[PDB]
């Protein structure tokens, strides 16, 4: 809604499909592997 | 070491066995299952 009136944008949606192809992270310049080996496992499992 | 002198306690040790039977947590009065289902998986995997 702007000042004088409103704008209809998104109706309402109920999904049917789902495609979790989430690439975790492309960073390798930190020597990060100990925290990364659990953070990416978060990014897969508990996120999806 | 106290004031005047020192006390020898632990020599030095290098292990041979290892037994990780760590029970994660016995708490059930919080409705905690969403965070618990990753915290216990930490307590097993990345801790050991």
């Amino acid at each position: 809604s702007l000042g004088p009136q409103s704008i209809h944008i998104k109706d309402a949606q109920t999904p049917t499909l789902l495609f979790p192809f989430a690439a975790p992270r492309v960073v390798g310049d930190l020597s990060e592997a100990g925290s990364r080996a659990e953070m990416e496992m978060k990014v897969l499992l508990w996120a999806v």
